[PDB]
């Protein structure tokens, strides 16, 4: 009959006192300890539960999915989209937009041999590039992001960015950055905050700065393509949404209008692309800490695939250490460690507690990743937590990396074709070379917060 239990908070600044906004998972996991896997937490005048552990996240986004169903905030990414946009939209908004965004994206290839082929083809660019370094030392960082980013971009903007455009690089960099800053302490201190910090000097303003340039890209895009639409011939997601837009014109209370298109692409293109791209530089870092497993991947790819033909995204069946490996990449990475926000739609009464509507729920994704329930050695990259005897892919109730649920992240399959072709075709292709012993390469994060994110470092590819 009452909220879950949790620290008393203070006027305003809610339980900024007993939390350190550098670490706040690791803050929430021992507020955790001491009232349990379901609790309240105050983050500055956000009153928000929080949900530790496989059972507690399963229980509320699964068993109770139309209660959950709410999306809560994210107060740097509301800062651009106001609540527009298929991502941090609620109601019939939501309803709209979702169901549009995965039909398009399905009218586009995805699922499909269509964007099997885009990806292979951008694969074998990546694999390019890469020979283009002839085995030097360097960040892979923007060689991954490029790639990344060229898929999604193939279906929102109608085709890809030459790798040498420089305005492609700037909004890589405007991309990494936010998702930098929104794993910054400053950036977790926002969340508690922006009702005061949007309007002071600081970091925030830079971060706000970026986002403002991905947008005046995005409506320039949209500008563009509105002056050159076929109204019968979409060449792309914007293509499609402008159409629906003209068809629903007559309509006072459409969802389908320019905000609502310009905050979604913007969403897919920044979630298409930083997401994946992370998990990818990520990966190839666990991989040169642990030279074994690289080993055997290759052994996997030789046989399965050889050295000739590109790999296809049906070989992963055929291939169940690999399947492991990325799996345990996902999982070691923590990518969105808190997930996106949700928001219970309704009064609701979950495990003996009250939760008021529109009450935000903090799903613990990493505390579901890392629930020592379901994983032997949780805090150890080991890509045998998704192998049973012999040597057999085994799927796991806690691996949630995509959240679960009504608003559960919908480009799941676009990702999970992306590493499966990138990490594979690279692979297959070269050696990773640490620029230091692996004893030494440290795969702890270098920042917390919204997202993980690896430490910086150099690597050669190596031709095999
Ligand atoms: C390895 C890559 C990715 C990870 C780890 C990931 C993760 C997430 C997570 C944790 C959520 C929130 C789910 C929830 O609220 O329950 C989400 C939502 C979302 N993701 Fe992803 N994602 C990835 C890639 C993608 C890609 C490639 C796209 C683009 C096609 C994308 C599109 C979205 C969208 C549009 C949402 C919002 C859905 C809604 O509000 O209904 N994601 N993602």
């Amino acid at each position: 009959g009452k909220l879950p239990p949790g620290p008393t908070p203070l006027p305003f600044i809610g339980n900024y006192l007993q939390l350190n906004t550098e670490q706040m998972y690791n803050s929430l996991m021992k507020i955790s300890e001491r009232y349990g896997p379901v609790f309240t937490i105050h983050l500055g005048p956000r009153r928000v539960v929080v949900l530790c552990g496989h059972d507690a996240v399963r229980e509320a986004l699964v068993d109770q999915a139309e209660e959950f169903s709410g999306r809560g905030e994210q107060a740097t990414f509301d800062w651009v989209f106001k609540g527009y946009g298929v991502v941090f939209s609620n109601g019939e908004r939501a309803k709209q937009l979702r169901r549009f965004s995965i039909a398009t994206l399905r009218d586009f290839g995805v699922g499909k041999r269509g964007i099997e082929e885009r990806i292979q083809e951008e694969a074998g660019f990546l694999i390019d590039a890469l020979r283009g370094t002839g085995g030097a030392n360097i960040d892979p960082t923007f060689f991954l992001s490029r790639t990344v980013s060229n898929v999604i971009s193939s279906i929102v903007f109608g085709d890809r960015f030459d790798y040498k455009d420089k305005e492609f690089l700037s909004l890589l960099r405007m991309m990494l950055g936010i998702f930098q800053f929104t794993s910054t302490s400053t950036g977790q201190l926002y969340e508690m905050f922006s009702s005061v910090m949007k309007h002071l000097p600081g970091p925030q303003q830079q971060a706000f700065q970026l986002l403002q340039g991905l947008e005046d890209f995005i409506a320039k895009k949209v500008e563009h393509n509105q002056r050159t639409l076929d109204p019968n011939s979409p060449r792309d997601f914007i293509d499609s949404f402008l159409i629906r837009m003209q068809e629903e014109e007559k309509n006072p209370n459409t969802e389908f209008y320019l905000k609502n298109l310009v905050m979604t692409t913007l969403q897919l293109f920044i979630g298409g692309t930083e997401t994946v791209s992370t998990t990818l530089r990520y990966g190839f870092l666990l991989l040169m800490k642990h030279p074994e497993v690289e080993a055997k991947v290759h052994e996997e790819i030789d046989r399965v695939i050889g050295k000739n033909r590109q790999p296809k995204f049906e070989d992963r069946a055929k291939m169940p250490y690999m399947e492991a490996v990325i799996h345990e990449i996902q999982r070691f990475g923590d990518v969105i460690p808190m997930s996106l926000a949700r928001r219970v739609k309704k009064d609701t009464k979950f495990r003996d507690f009250f939760l008021p509507k529109g009450t935000e729920v903090y799903p613990m994704l990493g505390s579901v990743l890392r629930d020592p329930s379901f994983f032997s050695n949780p805090q150890d990259f080991n890509p045998q937590h998704f192998l049973n005897e012999k040597g057999q892919f085994k799927k796991s109730d806690a691996f949630v990396p995509f959240s679960i649920g009504k608003r559960n992240c919908f480009g799941e399959g676009l990702a999970r074709m992306e590493l499966f072709l990138f990490f594979t075709t690279v692979m297959q292709n070269f050696r990773l070379k640490s620029s230091q012993s692996p004893k030494d390469i440290d795969v702890s994060p270098k920042h917390v917060g919204f997202a993980t994110i690896p430490r910086n470092y150099t690597m050669s590819f190596l031709p095999r």
